[PDB]
């Protein structure tokens, strides 16, 4: 009568904050509408990811498929560990229910992969509009070196070009770049009036963030626009005062302003989390809670992925981060994409949303 779902994120090491968020989304998901589905238990069973590390997360599947015997898979932070995981599913029959990677083609990979994140075209797209109505001309794109990088260098590149922009520079960074600085002379050096740029969430974004303003760019006057991977919520305060200004896009921020994100963040607080450590990954967590019971419903608790998947292909809901859906053809969820900008409000720093682009699928795949 247990189902167990088995949770692979970065539960320790220097991205834990990000699978923790994952356990407070789906803890909050259980405070508000209890362990029980179609008269089964759910049970949640949380692995560590650690980092990039392919083999590692195939095998951390594989044990939770064979000695755990969970029904469904969920989680992955990064990228190359969903793509290690991706082909395990049809042949196991569990579908896998993405709460971060965000590599356009990791949902044409399997058969049984929804995505409840985001992908980097999906919100790379707004910026590139933004980047040309913020007055850009001339900008350098900063990405790290792996696959949702590269997306996003695609998606900005195309976008930005057809509205008249131009593109200076385009660096590809090792994902084990620590030491910022000469990067930021290179773009100094360009000309460039604007940065674009994504690193996965973490220490680098902080580190790319606090070379931008030690180096004097930001001050120099040459703006910086970031997909919101690059301020998150919680690094907010270790960049301080001097972010303020910063804009980015993404499809969520705490200060989402809507009667579900408030009670999200109460049930938050309720499931035992804290809102200085809340990240878009415990939002990606809840709605990916949602579509679990909705297969478990759906399923009456059996294993049975195409019943499952057809379940939540196409289903519409309202998300803490506001309306969206699954799109059958993609299995991505549409949503809005918002334009932010680093405020102080009420004594603390925020990604203010200033500007809505409602109901963006996952361009990359969108036109193929
Ligand atoms: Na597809």
């Amino acid at each position: 009568d247990t189902i167990k779902v088995g949770v692979i994120g970065t539960m320790s090491g220097p991205y834990a904050l990000f699978g923790k968020n994952y356990k407070m989304g789906i803890d909050a998901w259980v405070a508000e509408h209890g362990n029980k589905v179609a008269g089964h238990t759910v049970e949640f069973v949380y692995r560590d990811e650690v980092s990039p590390n392919p083999a590692q997360s195939k095998a951390l599947a594989q044990e939770l498929i064979v000695k755990e015997k969970v029904q469904y898979l969920a989680g992955l932070y990064f990228t190359p560990n969903a793509m290690a995981v991706a082909p395990l599913l049809q042949e196991a029959k569990v579908p896998m229910v993405v709460m971060n990677a965000a590599t356009s083609s990791i949902t044409e990979k399997s058969p049984y992969i929804v995505r409840t994140s985001f992908t980097m075209f999906q919100n790379t797209v707004p910026a590139a509009k933004v980047a040309k109505q913020k007055g850009a001309t001339k900008v350098a794109i900063a990405v790290s070196d792996y696959g949702p990088g590269i997306d996003a260098e695609t998606a900005f590149k195309k976008t930005f070009e057809a509205e008249g922009g131009k593109v200076v520079e385009a660096v590809r960074m090792p994902l084990s770049t620590t030491d910022f600085g000469p990067i930021m002379q290179r773009i100094k050096n360009s000309g460039a009036d604007m940065i674009f740029t994504f690193l996965p969430a973490g220490p680098p974004t902080l580190g790319f963030v606090k070379a931008y303003i030690d180096n004097g760019l930001k001050a120099g006057g040459v703006k910086l626009m970031s997909t919101g991977d690059v301020v998150t919520e919680p690094d907010l305060p270790n960049i301080g005062e001097a972010g303020l200004g910063i804009l980015s896009t993404y499809h969520y921020a705490v200060s989402h302003d809507s009667p579900e994100n408030k009670a999200f963040l109460a049930l938050l607080q309720k499931g035992g989390a804290k809102l200085d450590e809340v990240t878009m990954t415990s939002v990606a967590a809840y709605d990916g809670a949602r579509l679990i019971y909705k297969m478990i419903e759906a399923t009456s608790g059996k294993s049975d992925p195409d019943k499952a998947i057809a379940a939540v292909k196409g289903m519409k809901w309202v998300s803490p981060r506001g309306e969206v859906s699954i799109d059958p053809e993609t299995r991505h969820i549409t949503q809005n994409v918002y334009l932010r900008e680093v405020e102080k409000v009420d004594g603390k720093l925020i990604n203010r949303e200033l500007e809505t682009f409602k109901a963006q699928p996952d361009w990359g795949l969108a036109k193929q």
